């Protein structure tokens, strides 16, 4: 991988490996989760930022501050195939004191058409006492010379599928998983579950009746609490409606949340 | 990837990804699994076989029958950084009317050095009944010529390893993980567990104090029996023993059917 011309963008090509594959013989969410999460970690490191998840400065560093995903939207037109090589395109943009935002764009490398795209909200948060904060002048002006200055939005349209309110889904759930816990292959670097956990978590209370008649076109997933490597987890599912999901995990003694989404699906 | 000079074995490159780490920020024993897998199908599908993970001909298609990991031990003397190269030699070799070998060499793309080894014994199945069989004159001949003719074993040492008797564990078993269950992710492209899953799942009874001041350096691991997408598995370990040894039995949750034994050697970090 490279950043571009302009040292504004990343870039990066992947070939599908064949334990990456679903029942379709095409990528899954997740690889393609990761492969996103791989490419932001390689554009942090080309420019000086921290390379472990958390892209901290050593303003950052001092202060025990990290950087936390709070929303991630992802939009699969075509799932590329084993053997395929993706390119996935990222830079990432103020939001003002709210946080940043990370833009993806996945394409064929063959082809060179759009085969998918991605955005995320990422927010301020003391990495001991878990409390948010707005970010200080100090701080982007630190980040904003590698981002573009002109709004560059992988979803551009006025008030769409990215930026929607998601509700709290009413027991009892039409579907449900239970008993969900994290295993070592589940932790980062830093012991932490990975944020691609979460949506495989998700998608074990869709039922596997939609997975074998449709293909996942449309994820939203807010991320309002971690799941420690020693709690468990409940994945609910009910049916909105095409096919359109309401989701929500929470802790399975307690019943404290900790994400909530939507998910769309066409038949194949 | 590709196919080496004579054609009688594969080698492949492959840079380890952030996500593929664990808490020394280096490759987890898992990711190497993965990518010896990875360079195995690429390795069968430069040469026509089925690539699917089960190495078939038409004939094998024909017959219903499939090749299955019997048995996977694996050697790391360094495991690659993150962002490092890694390259992978592989090859197979026939084992009479027993099965196949497949045995793997990891080296450092920068020192050329072998930072680990890795060998599997592949068995003959039928798909539907789940019998095995020895492997029949038709099949061996359309593989042999793509086998080095002479024996290269990736564990050549009289006394070694790989070729040991591992015992059943006896209850009590000092140390377990109850109650582990596959996902979506942990399946194939068949809907079968990914045999790295059985790696993982060995590995979780193993006390985190182990994981945080040692590091693995052997793993051998038999496949009796394959878990279902709804089966519920249970791992036990005990220590057997500078170095750590454990023996491990992975079973199924209700009826204590086995269907995993191996053992592990650690050394302390
Ligand atoms: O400060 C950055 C960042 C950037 F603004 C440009 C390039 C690399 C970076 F890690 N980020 C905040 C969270 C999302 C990424
Ligand atoms: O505490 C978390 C969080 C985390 F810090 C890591 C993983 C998942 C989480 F929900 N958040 C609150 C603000 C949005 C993210
Ligand atoms: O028949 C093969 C094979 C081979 F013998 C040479 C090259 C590629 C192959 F898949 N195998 C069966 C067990 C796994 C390897
Ligand atoms: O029943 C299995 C098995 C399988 F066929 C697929 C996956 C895991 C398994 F233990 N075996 C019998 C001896 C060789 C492996």
């Amino acid at each position: 991988g490279s950043l571009t011309e302009d040292g504004l963008s990343y870039k990066e090509k992947f070939v599908v490996r064949s334990y990456e594959v679903g029942s379709n013989k095409t990528a899954t969410v997740e690889t393609i989760a990761n492969l996103l999460q791989e490419v932001g970690c390689n554009h942090a490191q080309s420019v000086g930022f921290s390379t472990d998840g958390f892209a901290t400065t050593t303003t950052m560093r001092k202060l025990h501050l990290i950087w936390v995903t709070a929303r991630m939207h992802i939009e699969i037109y075509k799932y590329p195939a084993w053997g395929d090589v993706v390119e996935i395109e990222t830079w990432c943009q103020s939001e003002g004191r709210i946080g940043t935002r990370r833009d993806w764009i996945l394409k064929d490398s063959v082809t060179g058409e759009v085969t998918g795209r991605a955005t995320s909200k990422w927010v301020m948060m003391n990495q001991d006492t878990r409390r948010l904060q707005k970010v200080s002048d100090d701080v982007r002006d630190e980040y904003l010379v590698f981002c573009p200055q002109e709004p560059r939005l992988a979803f551009p349209e006025e008030n769409n599928r990215s930026l929607k309110k998601i509700p709290k889904l009413e027991d009892p759930a039409q579907y449900s998983m239970i008993g969900l816990k994290p295993r070592r292959a589940d932790l980062d670097m830093n012991q932490h579950v990975n944020n691609v956990t979460y949506i495989g978590w998700v998608l074990e209370s869709i039922p596997q009746e939609i997975v074998d008649t449709h293909e996942l076109q449309v994820i939203t997933l807010d991320y309002r609490r971690e799941c420690q490597q020693d709690d468990v987890v409940d994945s609910l599912t009910t049916t909105t409606s095409d096919s359109q999901f309401l989701h929500l995990l929470r802790l399975s003694g307690d019943g404290q949340e900790i994400n909530r989404g939507t998910t769309l699906w066409r038949k194949k």
